[PDB]
């Protein structure tokens, strides 16, 4: 029963799960988190690191499955990456080539890039003689053609700075468009697919025939659409005027668009959408505008991925919002009455436990779908594929 | 044989037409230039002013139509003005009233409603007993929900800044919106459609039922297409990080996004397209993108702005780009075979001596039209029937 140890290190936590190898189903899952007082919480014992850099909090996940019985068993781990620039354009085995390239990717996302280069070297310390992999948010991405990526800046910024649209939730919409061509049975070579994952992060993507052709976030995930806490597309005349307006510098304004903003920045009450949607159920304005403003800017960014697509068969939602907001996909639905939509209500009613399901009704020209995402167990698929070379 | 004056009075030049009034015919124009060495050019006689202010430029022009006996006729005078906030719904009775108005909104456009209220003094110290009226860039935009025009920042940008999408072109979108009702046979109550606004400004607009329901560029004219010059939508976080990037500051990257962006800052070459069109004619790999570029942020915002309409009937080709380029028009087209487009080709051939024209072939899902805009004849409907008030 070998297994693969998949490792999502980030700038505040390091999240993990253990998947068999078998079924892919998860075996453990877990999370150090708050990386003055950092702790360990494996789905149980809420126990306490204190003070550990990324190497401690890891040692202690690793001694966690030594006393389960699990650490012979680990044939394989699965890094999530963050950013792999124009470098990487499909999962890979870890060598110290990718660690090098990893690390001239740095300054596009730098605490980030720093946090899981910080996972690699934490694993690959605690375990020597496993093959680990690389998989990157970007690089399903990287199919994009350059009139989708370029910015209209001066050319100087993208050949000199690589400033370009790279898009996230790559691993995600690669894994949701896949399981969608088996749902819908269509022709993956012969397909036009938009996929929206709505979570706390949001973005886009449409696929043409297997590869993405257009996605909304950018060189960062500030762009496109409006997240939890993220403003989303925003006029850099407006942010300029802002600027002027407060003394505000590009620094505060910064954290303004990645932190206050977005559903939290217009509700003025939470970036969660459970709280949103109850908030407005009970007479709150501000949170209802939060929602039909974050509404609108789905509906926009979909019909406009769509113009990358010959054929238009399917929209398919996922993420937490997507898999899980009867109302968010509703209101997005009847937005595109323009692309011939049809929304079955009795299935967009059925709750999340009944997994990758059509929602549209038969007459809809477009079929809609909500499939749940499983980033943890693309990222082990591409392992287990990737167990099987000789480096 | 009354006539209106039309000014647009910007922040180097003012642009006038004498229309008649019977049939909205241009009788005149010309352009008060360079505003060191000022000069004043009627379509003829290149003239100089030099040190010219603009009520300096306007007495000069007031003396040519003194010169060719237009004075008494001049029953009415219309002045665009750039930025009209929330305060203009519809155009305006010039009165002192509308002039504080106008002044309040300053912050918004600071150089630009400078000069399109230095036009107003000079025109109300010219013609004191004509009436005058105001047509506001913005106001057609006015009924945008909030949805369409909020952005995701803090609420309080928006209640306390006015940091909201306001629209521009207006002028230009409503008088070609009316227009392709009457060429296009569709009721006005019940229709949908795109107008693009193709010129060396560029945006989009959604148009339901006769009115404005979305449209791409935002608090200033800086956002949605690209353009020109300039940038159009680009991600907050890249602009951030070429600040720290390269030590610019937020007043630097404004500069670059308004001036040396777009068609220019990505060609290299110019912000002319027929430049551009013929530097790929002959093998140039960045016009080609440049325009790719151009087209494909186009095809982008047109089916997005669609999603804001229950029916799509008709997309409309307007301005300078819109109603010349054969190539762009045909490569948008192509762009939006999702939406069921059918260009007839022969019919796009045609160049713009046609005017008024279908360009779709028969089995379109969606009219496409080209339709010249005429601002200034928009503005003369808007005064001629502002003549009939009581004020
Ligand atoms: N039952 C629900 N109804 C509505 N929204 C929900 C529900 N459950 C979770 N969500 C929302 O999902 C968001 C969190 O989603 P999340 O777990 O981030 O999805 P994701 O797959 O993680 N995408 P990302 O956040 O960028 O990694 C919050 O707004 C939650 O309120
Ligand atoms: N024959 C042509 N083919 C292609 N492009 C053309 C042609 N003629 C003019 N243009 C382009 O139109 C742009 C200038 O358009 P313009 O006169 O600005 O339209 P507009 O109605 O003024 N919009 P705005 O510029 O914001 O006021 C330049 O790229 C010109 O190259």
């Amino acid at each position: 029963f070998p297994v693969v140890l998949v490792i999502n290190c980030g700038s505040s936590s390091i999240k993990f799960s253990v998947l068999d190898v078998a079924t892919c189903d998860v075996l453990m899952a877990g999370i150090a988190d708050g990386m003055e007082n950092a702790f360990l919480s494996i789905n149980d014992k809420p126990i306490n690191l204190a003070h550990s850099n990324y190497e401690d909090a890891l040692k202690a996940i690793a001694f966690e499955l030594e006393k389960r019985d699990l650490t012979d068993s680990v044939a394989l781990i699965g890094h999530r990456i963050g950013h792999g620039g124009e470098l990487f354009t499909q999962s890979v085995i870890i060598t110290d080539e990718i660690i090098d390239n990893i690390r001239r990717v740095s300054p596009l996302a730098p605490l980030h890039n720093y946090a899981n280069l910080s996972g690699i070297d934490a694993a690959r310390h605690l375990f020597p003689a496993v093959r680990q992999v690389a998989v990157f948010d970007t690089s399903f991405h990287q199919t994009l053609a350059p009139e989708a990526y370029l910015y209209g800046l001066p050319w100087e910024y993208f050949s000199s700075l690589g400033v370009r649209r790279y898009g996230f939730h790559g691993t995600s919409h690669r894994y949701v468009s896949r399981r969608a061509y088996e749902l819908l049975d269509l022709d993956e070579k012969d397909s036009g697919l938009i996929v929206a994952h709505l979570g706390n992060g949001a973005s886009i993507c449409a696929v043409r025939n297997g590869q993405s052709v257009d996605t909304s976030m950018g060189m960062t995930p500030l762009e496109g659409l409006m997240m939890g806490t993220r403003s989303g597309d925003v006029d850099f005349g407006a942010m300029a005027w802002i600027a002027k307006e407060t003394g505000q510098t590009l620094s505060d304004l910064e954290r303004v668009v990645n932190k206050e903003s977005g559903l939290l920045g217009i509700s003025g009450l939470s970036s969660d959408l459970r709280v949103l949607e109850k908030a407005w159920h009970e007479g709150h304005e501000r949170a209802r505008l939060a929602i039909k403003t974050f509404v609108h800017r789905i509906a926009r960014h979909i019909a406009g991925h769509a113009a990358s697509l010959h054929r238009l068969d399917g929209i398919i939602f996922t993420g937490g919002i997507g898999e899980n907001s009867v109302l968010i996909r509703q209101l997005v639905i009847e937005h595109l009455g323009v692309l011939g939509l049809t929304l079955d209500v009795e299935m967009n009613k059925q709750p999340n436990s009944h997994g990758e399901r059509i929602i549209s009704a038969n007459p809809s020209q477009v079929i809609c779908a909500v499939i749940p995402t499983n980033e943890e167990k693309m990222i082990a698929l591409d392992a287990i594929h990737l167990g099987n070379v000789k480096a």
